[PDB]
């Protein structure tokens, strides 16, 4: 068993290898189109002495942080061990080999979506977003008085082919990312596969509809067997005005009993209604997971609340560095020290802490952040609190 | 139809009433100790001409607020309409009648629990916690390196009747509620209802047992049906120590499958383990719902977060007064003003930030809170927020 | 209603009634593949007067039974009566035509698989052997310390597309089919049938993976609806190693939680893992159906016991012939006798002796086989057991 | 943490954990009955410094083994760990010291019932008989022509309350324990348990009703939740009569859909039906396991089949010691030896021989008992088996 970037002749014994280990995996023309998003030296494959047992890459991304500052980042995936090599170390060996070439190619941070949630802690991703399911009864949903769009003439939303306003979707959810921590820019081949799942399937999905309004839209299909439930698809929404008069016409939604969204725990739907309870949380779940690469480079890099007074400390990251933290002003200066630590803490759950998603306060409870000094949990709970909520582009 | 404070004659007409409106009433003599709450004149019938098809009361309840600051509490229960006397208007006339004497009698707040979402926001009553179930599949639950007493020697957890440590379970309680938003002392009748709800029923609920430490307890009982299922009734710890010490008692139930408790969303749990996915939210309501009787009162009595800088402010609540608001050094001063608001909102929505459950930011994107300053959103999201997370103490 | 061999115009007629009468039809093309494995005169069709109301044929197969003797079996298949003329005794004439051809066309024995286990006992059908299934909850299982193949090293099992190993399943499947009584010889339409149903069928079942070591091979694909199982279609091995070899693989699919697999009551999964109780036994039928057309033929052919000592005794087959049998040294001779017969059973009995699947104590138990003597019982139970144990080759 | 005999003070504390411990635990005084069966020095504790964290016992019990023997035998029973407790090596060193009075004490084997199957294979136990759940759907049923008792006249069962006819069953089941493998002695106090247990529990199980035959009897009731189901607690028969008696009139049920009953892999029902498949299994697991204490003290102790002919080996058992083997005229001879093993087995295979449930042949499949001569396979294979079926005598 050798590690190496693969050849040309490599791609499609790793096409079998996904037929076999993903489920959700459509074929080799889709999975060609995402391989352009995989630069030179991106991949790697094991194999066996004959065929592939073991590849990872990683893909080229953009992701947004707080104070709407874009991040290069290490997209990993179609990580992937033959049943045939279980507990070989081939996962261990393909993470190493990825890791190194990202560091020494600059990228700052790393991310992935786990398929477990108990085998990428170790190798430093925490989970760094938080996805909600909520299922509206939409036949009990009435709008409060207070919820915008509730005055007379015409709606400003209407009911189109996806296929027919590809152009207005990317532009507003081009706007979208450039504003949302999570966010992600979304490059041609990923707009082509999206629409491409837009039409129906012989026994399949069913066709896609897109409300579309001037600062959003939402993309559904009723669920192939229970034809009394809409699955949104994608929200994607710049403005409230936007959000609520998308929800206005999901509601309309006469036929259906049930409109169901993955969304994010701050999404507003729940006060828009009358009844809060009527947006059920059906299923929560992490999303993106990050590994902070280059700890200095990362914590520089996004902004922080301007509310919490400037404070300085010592964070100690296990096997990362120890580093002179100074916020002030929604800025951070980070610098190499020996000086005593103030806060310890795995890379993982300094990932976790990067986007928002999770209070330090709450990870201090569970003891997988050390400090002496509670005054100073406080500080960098209000520091790494982002005023955006933090939410999940895209799966990749 | 009258509306007046029930007689000794009306109780019996009452418990009727309340075993045909609730399906969880025990009956008389559990009926008559939640009685010994409720003060001279904290309780209204309406008789038809004759027998009673209206009731409300309130009890005398003792609210922690951020700050660790106590409130007297009027805690609105056991309301009810005859189903023979439905849209009469009886639940709004007898709601102004409490609101009146709760008022009269010099309580800040009011809160309830709601049997439906959609009732009690149009009388001022905003929901102010949030209940998450979590159910660990205990069967490949792992506990973290980094998560406490771990270390070798013995437990300091003993396997106990609930019925021979009341008053350790009392102590530790006590303390809980002091500490923590959502607190509510528990007098003695609702300790003797408790334990009485520990032992079995013959084709009921089974024996519960308790788990204590030092700074800690859980009781739980094995489901009636599901055989495989553990539900944690209630578990109280006041240290992180404590915390992680039941959850490591609760997942070396080995017999079960399934641990199910309602907790809160900050709950450290998931990240006490190896795979955080393992505790998944199977469920997620609103718990307590507050009135702000009183806003000047309310506004002043609870503590800010000392992070945010000194910053003044107009609230409008809407036909509830126009106030000028200064936050700082983690207090509060609130005086009448006709000074142009800078911020409106209904009473509802107050009551939903004062525990800090709720972000301004949230409710602003909903527009059930109007302001032109997103510095000032952002103001208000940083001085409301609590640093110990809000919990619900128990239903009522 | 006349009853005849078909002629070419009758199969289109013979096809419709198959569509409407079986479930697992595909049609034409692959029907008229199965079709040249049915001999000159192997076919009777009941016409009314006109359309085809009545079918049946045998096909030509290879049997292996105890001893590995390979004998000449007719395959009963493709029976249906029309849902218009039931209790017409359609199936009772065309059985006694098929039975009358089989045996003067010289096989010693006829074989089918039954839709309903009540129909043909009667027609001299015995369940001759036993379908489990078997599903492993994958996620804990581990192999015990003894199992084959847990050194260190390489896999020797390959991951590979069935359709590019052809060559190799037919070299293992006939190795095995040749040792296993139940073993079918499975000619080339078959193998291009099994091939075929291996590919993703749109809106149907999902792309078929094998795994291949050197003496054994299992085909599998991922359920349907539940994407968490894993259905294991067929697992061939000729040595214990090979058998080890693709379950260490198949407990290797860590996406799925189960696996589940139709194999037989004396595989040894079970016993392989530290817990034999994670391969539940989930469903178990009868497989093979037996009707020995010629008692002495049979009885002679294949091998018994050697353990048990020599022993004689008169065999009563009901309506079937009274006969001398001398068992020993693995060898029987079966002749004629008027000699008061020791042992009675009907002809449906005696096809579930024939392959070991049966104890001749149990069938006593029920009175399905009369002796005065239990000295005998035991020696018949002794001498027709098999040391391979019986198996089921694929349905027909 | 030290370990001992429990004194009369330890009692509550134990019947504590047996509450937490195992969810069938009735209460304290039919634990003080069962009690009556644990000998002086058969229980141990395991005190913290105070309260009971661990506790196990065996109880004297006589084991029918193949050939009608029966051997005093230690069932080991009501072993618990505190949920508190767990991960500190109680269990091995509960086991180790109760194994120590066992051997020292004289019995040959131990036996025990499994709460989970991958417990006590690490301690020397094997599964040594099987389980299977049948469902009869009864409005098919039709008895055989061949079956028993279906001659004219009268029914010699009869319907009876199981209160009235204590005497009658024991007689039956004292007759059934001796001839059966898996037989135990019933002592008075387990039938005070079990008529106890006849009677309907107010919100919990019906009336129990038995239907009578001079050789044989069944125990039944209706299920809790399924009015339309039959649940056989209890089937003893001595004769074959007996049993197809009581199986007619259990589908004489004419409210019943299903009869369910847990039996054996060899149970005749199936065959006294004109449709084998309509005793559906339903379920299937390991009943009681064994630990052969003394080796050659058990092996010499069973009878063998007088089929096979006198033959000799050397069998090592894994750290239990190396012993000549020589078996013919269906008794045994072991002696010590230190001449080369020809056959290697753990101490739990042996124990899943000892009663003829598994063949040596699977065994050695799974690599848990190696030989290098399969002649030698086979005749342990045929050695080892029982003429009469091995049955579940009553849980413990
Ligand atoms: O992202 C993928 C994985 N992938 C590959 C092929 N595919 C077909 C249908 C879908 C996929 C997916 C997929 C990904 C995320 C998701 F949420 C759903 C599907 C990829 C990356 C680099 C490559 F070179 C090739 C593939
Ligand atoms: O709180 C109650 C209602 N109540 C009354 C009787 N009950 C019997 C069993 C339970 C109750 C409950 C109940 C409350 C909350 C809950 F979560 C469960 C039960 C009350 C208040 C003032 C009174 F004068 C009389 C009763
Ligand atoms: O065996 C068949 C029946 N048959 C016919 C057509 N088919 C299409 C798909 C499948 C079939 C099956 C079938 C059989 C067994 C099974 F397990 C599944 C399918 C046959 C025999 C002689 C003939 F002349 C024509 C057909
Ligand atoms: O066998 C028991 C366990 N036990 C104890 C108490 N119990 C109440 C109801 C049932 C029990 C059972 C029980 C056992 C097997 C079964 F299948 C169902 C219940 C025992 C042995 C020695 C003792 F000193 C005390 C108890």
């Amino acid at each position: 068993v050798t590690l190496c970037s693969p050849t040309e002749d490599d791609w499609p014994g790793m096409f079998l290898l996904a037929a076999a280990s993903f489920t959700d995996f459509i074929g080799p023309e889709s999975a060609t189109a995402w391989r352009t998003l995989v630069p030179t030296d991106g991949a790697v494959v094991v194999r066996d002495g004959s065929e592939v047992v073991g590849m990872a890459l990683y893909m080229d991304l953009r992701l947004t942080v707080p104070g709407e500052v874009v991040l290069p980042t290490a997209g990993l995936s179609f990580v992937a061990v033959a049943p045939t090599h279980r507990r070989r170390g081939l996962l261990r060996a393909m993470c190493a080999e990825l890791h190194r070439r990202i560091a020494d190619s600059g990228y700052p941070v790393a991310a992935l979506h786990a398929s477990e949630g108990g085998i990428y802690g170790r190798f430093g991703y925490g989970p760094a977003t938080t996805l909600h399911e909520l299922t509206v009864d939409r036949r009990f949903a009435r709008f409060h008085a207070d919820a915008p769009g509730g005055g007379l003439g015409g709606s400003s939303v209407r009911l189109v082919r996806p296929t027919e306003h590809r152009g207005e979707f990317e532009a507003i959810y081009e706007r979208w990312r450039q504003q949302v921590p999570g966010g992600l820019l979304r490059p041609q081949v990923l707009w082509d596969e999206l629409l491409a799942e837009a039409k129906a399937a012989p026994g399949g999905d069913r066709e896609s509809f897109a409300l579309l309004h001037p600062d959003g839209y939402a993309l559904y299909r009723v669920d192939r067997t229970d034809l009394k439930l809409a699955r949104v698809s994608e929200l994607r929404a710049v403005t409230a005005d936007a959000h609520c008069a998308l929800w206005r016409a999901l509601i309309g939604l006469d036929s259906m009993e049930r409109i169901s969204i993955i969304t994010h725990p701050q999404d507003p739907l729940p006060h828009l209604l009358t009844d809060t309870r009527l947006a059920r949380t059906t299923w929560r779940q992490d999303g993106l997971w990050l590994r902070i690469m280059n700890v200095p480079a990362a914590l520089e890099a996004r902004g922080y609340a301007h509310e919490v007074g400037e404070f300085s400390t010592v964070l100690e990251v296990s096997d990362g560095g120890r580093f002179a933290l100074k916020i002030g002003d929604g800025r951070a200066r980070c610098t190499p020290t020996d000086a005593a630590a103030e806060i310890e803490m795995d890379r993982d759950v300094l990932g976790s802490l990067y986007l928002g998603a999770h209070r330090a306060s709450t990870l201090a409870a569970a003891n997988r952040l050390r400090t002496k000094d509670s005054q100073l949990l406080r500080r960098l709970d209000a520091a790494f609190a982002s005023d955006v909520p933090v939410q999940t582009a895209f799966e990749f």
